[PDB]
């Protein structure tokens, strides 16, 4: 039965649920404070058709559903948003060109259009029918046709529930109520922590460099940045960093880097953060191979050995080493790849581990287990880190982790992005190659309208400028990126205190739309993709500002837009405001004002709250943090006015000169 | 631990199997005698490397493999025949466009190349790494290599192992000895009971009719194909035959079949059986629908009940209409179809049945039970049968029925004929429509080669003659399925009393070949593709000869073929005997005597084994059968010399005048 454990949050237990889960790998603790202060909702299963019941060995879960209802979710899908009629196996995996359930985060946690979520908390693989059985004991069975004589037969007659089977003798469940999708996404966020709240280097401009790059190409690759004005916080390293890789020593090569120490100094002292990528299978040669090698798995990954993190024997020694190697050198984060797929590179369900932790629930769970335990050895240094991840499940919104992968279709690629504000996780839509200036300008775009603003150029070596019939549009698109920080930031702030996601689908205010999302609160983003030359856009009711212009676009309508090569299609909310800090090519530093421009759009009057703190300690735990209040309209004469609240004795105050501007003449 | 239960068979139990499997659900006895006449054989695995556990609610087993290795089997295979080094779930399924082990017959058993098999007996969903685990406690550990710098780094590594892992406290292994692939093969057949001895009529040609159809238009049908000279021994009646369908009433439709009584009478009176279209799922208005409701599942697959077959109360009702309402009436068999998926048409795992069985186990012997119960309807009244089926598994060697799909691919379906060989069960490459006369014919032509001669006009409405440019050679193919009825009886003889199948890949006498298979003993087919002028064929060692011209073909070497539309290549071993009879257009009656043709190919003295019987009962299993020996040479001259073996003293004999026929002038 059904414990209200938090406003809006409903947990039972069926059967004897498993030992290990999600919500315990990831060590997840829910934010109370946050949960407390959401509205009291009732129960979203009012009129019964639920089912909750445990039979040969597994776990059968029923959920009603209603004529009108849609649902989203079940992880991070890449060609599907509406997930109705669906049947999948929720499998931590590489995507793999369609949407089964095997992708890098398979989050089981749906939402519903009627505005609740079901999160069903095992590390198990999962298999989900959304709305496809047809019960004959159904209340709404339909009546059998005769496919023979009448044209209305139907191949997919109606379902009226959602069927959840768990391969185990009982399972913890969670419901989450609303009224909203959007809340109850918010909740669901919260019990696992709310987001993490990133350094303000973190929503920088980062270049991943050739494999190959050795520590003198690195600065002269971070020179030419500074020479040619672009912005840049972060390096990302990849493999040819380690003295061996696939396998790895997760120790730095010696020709490579034969001075990591003043490497490390010398980039950190010129702005410029390092993040190093690793895949966590053990070489022969790491210097903690032999003390870890019993409590590694029967199976290897590349010829490397597969720690269980799931033991603390496993984990002293791998993390001692990025500890005492790495970060206390400066290192800034990590990559953590190939922790998803695919069958035939990972380990096989057949596999064992030295826990006793089943190689399934290993797989689900992996990557949680790196992020969790690597994040933890900045948290105890009282220093924030931010970097990416190949796999992630629920239980991983607190971490400080973005995902990407390998795949490279741009369409599905906002797609993912879109999914991922269902699936409690972060995804970056990262530019590598292209064939054309158009189709990276079009990828560029995009990725700085995304939680991570990166090239990764392991294999292209391509710079932001490598394209020169749109190097200059690149550059502007660089330039925003860092002038929309204190956009981004605030956006974030509100991922980690109320479980807001930064990005997310349409129709989620507080048919199926596959290539628009909300980032941040105001802006609603439409991507163009390569050979097009225009798109429609579809509004929500409410009217809409051209971010470009300020001038009005619409209200509740479709749009055909050609935008040019030049602008990605963005819309401002009436009364939307982005406050704007000066094109810097680094993120500014805890003790440094930054002037900002409050561009306020439409005639609605706005409000905006602005999101301070030190940006990159955990200070903000001890409540050293502020929320400036900015409110903006037009005058009688439609003149702008605008205030800001004033700042808070004792706390950090980056906040330098504020003007105002009204977009829309 | 193994005990050889019979010749070259061995069998462990590991831990608790479950007590529902795939030879308990076929009901499949041994053929003892025929296993006791097998060679003794040493244990397929000498040297160790085979474990066998259960842990965590499942069974692990790993069977080891050597360098030269490959395997082959794993089920009925679309696009792939090689199969070391692939990863497989193996559940029945409709094929879905790509071998994942989602197929009609996902078979859970192996060949290797080392001459040796292996079945694992579970109804359950079966997860196969066919060679792709690589271990770290191995005897082969590959030795790990720095991806950053050797350019011979491996993404896929050697695997030295098959491992299997079963979702049960433990299960039922069987292991299967040489010294050749094709003897492992047979002795697993033998196991499962052999192959079905299908009637004559069953060799001969089946049309399939359009859904609509009435018994005028059959009675009509039957009339052109006797007025053109087209061979017809059956007619497949689809959903229309029913009064209703999709679901059904099993019933015969009033205003289309008015008289069925008559009806099958008069086509029976002209040489014409019938094979009537069911799916097993029951109208509200099936006679006895109140009766077999409490004994069906939780789900409905198009708002029909699914009975639980493995419920005595449930197949009494169902078995004892289509008794009494279309078999005692002339009725010789029945089309079951959609038994396999998709998996949003079938039941979800979700479901319940009333006997307990899972819905998983039910999903993969849902086929093997309809075709239990159907063919001993048939073997009560001492009558065979021969139909089709959409989904079987290992346990369904014996049973009378060809597997047929509703995908169409024509490579495709010629690739699951040679898997078809590995997998226990029979395949059709059926006919249906064809945008060219071209593309036609390459169908008709492969199709004659195959276990069963079809057109299924369900929908397309053709007969043989539908496309004009190639009636000619389409009426050709016919006559000559006619004539080789001699050839294809004994085939299906030696399937039944040997385990022999009747159509195989190459390699497999007593680089992957995907287009090229073995049809008996003596004949090796290349199929045409449309599109295609010329093609490769590799030849075994060993001489072969053109089936056409009786000429010298080749040895032990690739010939490029430009045969013409008018010829699928095809190619016959040295010393190899193709038994001809007239051109019938009907299969001749039990006491019928019927003249013989001997067609000998090459110079190699050769030897056939002729089967004779009644033919349509099952009196051969009294011993009413005889293999009537015949040699045929040529002597110094280079005239043709033959014999045949003398009738047996009371047995039947339906061989009339014989002559012999030297094709290699």
């Amino acid at each position: 039965n059904w414990t209200e454990i938090y406003p809006g949050v409903w947990k039972a237990t069926v059967g004897k649920p498993e030992s290990y889960d999600l919500l315990k790998a990831a060590g997840a603790q829910p934010n109370k404070d946050a949960l407390s202060k959401t509205e009291k909702v009732s129960f979203p299963f009012a009129n019964g058709g639920v089912s909750l019941e445990v039979s040969g060995g597994k776990t059968y879960l029923r959920f009603p559903l209603q004529k009108e209802e849609q649902l989203y979710g079940f992880g991070l899908n890449f060609q599907t948003v509406h997930q109705r009629g669906k049947i999948l196996e929720l499998h931590v995996d590489h995507y793999g060109g369609k949407d089964s359930g095997r992708t890098h985060a398979p989050t089981p946690f749906y939402v519903s259009s009627n505005g609740y979520g079901v999160f069903i908390n095992s590390a198990r693989y999962i298999k989900v029918w959304a709305g496809t059985g047809v019960r004959k004991d159904s209340e709404n069975f339909p009546t059998p046709k005769d496919r023979n004589t009448d044209k209305t037969w139907s191949s997919r007659p109606y379902s009226d529930a959602v069927e959840i089977l768990v391969p185990a003798e009982g399972v913890e469940v969670y419901v989450f109520g609303g009224p909203k999708p959007i809340d109850a996404v918010k909740r669901y966020n919260l019990l696992n922590g709310g987001g993490y709240l990133p350094p303000r280097w973190g929503l920088g401009f980062t270049q991943r460099v050739m494999t190959r790059y050795t520590d003198k190409d690195v600065e002269k690759e971070v020179n030419d940045f500074k020479e040619k004005g672009y912005p840049l916080d972060f390096v990302g390293l990849e493999p040819g960093w380690q003295s061996k890789a696939y396998p790895g020593t997760f120790s730095w090569d010696k020709s490579r880097y034969p001075d990591p120490t003043s490497f490390v100094k010398k980039m950190k002292d010129q702005g410029i953060r390092l993040n190093l990528w690793i895949n966590p299978y053990i070489s022969p040669d790491a210097p903690f191979y032999k003390e870890i090698k019993p409590y590694t798995g029967s199976h290897t990954v590349w010829l490397g050995l597969v720690p269980d993190f799931t033991m603390a024997e496993a984990r002293k020694p791998f993390f001692n080493q990025l500890l005492k190697d790495q970060i206390e050198r400066g290192v800034s984060g990590y990559k953590i790849a190939e922790v998803d797929g695919y069958d035939y590179y990972l380990w096989p369900d057949a596999a064992k581990f030295p826990s006793g932790l089943s190689a399934e629930q290993m797989r689900q769970t992996y990557g949680l287990l790196v992020q969790r335990y690597s994040a933890e050895l900045y948290k105890q240094r009282n220093e924030r880190t931010f970097g990416l991840v190949r796999a992630s499940n629920g239980g991983g919104t607190s971490f400080p982790y973005v995902i990407y992968n390998d795949y490279y279709n741009h369409q599905d690629f906002i797609t993912a992005l879109i999914n991922s504000g269902f699936a409690g996780v972060l995804w970056t839509p990262e530019v590598r190659a292209s064939k054309s200036g158009e189709e990276w300008l079009r990828r560029f775009q995009s990725n700085v309208f995304s939680p991570m603003a990166m090239i990764n150029a392991w294999a292209s070596g391509t710079k932001p400028w490598s394209y020169p019939e749109v190097e200059a549009d690149v550059k502007k698109f660089a330039l925003l990126r860092m002038q929309m920080m204190p956009y981004w930031y605030s956006a974030f702030a509100r991922y980690h205190f109320e479980g807001m996601p930064p990005f997310r689908g349409m129709g989620l205010e507080e048919k199926e739309i596959k290539d628009q999302y909300m980032a941040g609160d105001d802006l609603l983003v439409a991507p163009m993709f390569a050979g097009e030359k225009s798109r429609k856009v579809v509004l929500p009711k409410g009217k809409w500002y051209d971010f470009y212009t300020g001038e009005y676009a619409g209200d509740g309508e479709v749009l055909d837009v050609t935008p040019g090569l030049d602008k990605i299609p963005v819309y401002v909310r009436d009364g939307g405001i982005v406050p704007m800090m000066p094109a810097l090519l680094n993120s500014p530093k805890s003790n440094q004002k930054v002037d900002l421009e409050i561009r306020y759009y439409g005639n609605k009057p706005g409000e905006f709250k602005l999101y301070d703190d030190d940006g990159e300690t955990f200070n903000y735990e001890k409540g050293d943090f502020s929320w400036r209040t900015i409110r903006v309209e037009k005058d009688k004469s439609g003149k702008v006015k605008g205030s800001i609240s004033a700042a808070v004795k004792g706390k950090v105050n980056t906040v330098g000169k504020v003007t105002f501007t009204a977009m829309t003449k």
